[PDB]
RNA sequence: UUGAUGUCACGGAACCUUUGUUGUCUUCGACAUGGGUA
């Protein structure tokens, strides 16, 4: 894992190293015409895009 | 820019010869997506 800010529950064992961020976006997306089983188990209402 | 007693230049068809031709079924099913977990 990598965190710029130290997590509250794990404040020990973190090493600061230089590097770059490979930023692309929410690319892992599955789209379907019909409601999937995972979507059918969603609690509440589906937010807009 | 002529020369003189002598100019058929209306004396001479830019004329003659070469195929835009050749080759192609308006046809049709498997994915797309990048991690996540530890």
């Amino acid at each position: 894992k990598a965190f710029q800010e130290i997590p509250e529950n794990d404040p020990d064992g973190w090493e600061c190293k230089e590097g770059y961020l490979h930023v692309v976006g929410p690319s892992k997306v599955e789209f379907s015409d019909k409601k999937g089983d995972v979507i059918n188990n969603f609690q509440g209402t589906l937010p807009s895009v």
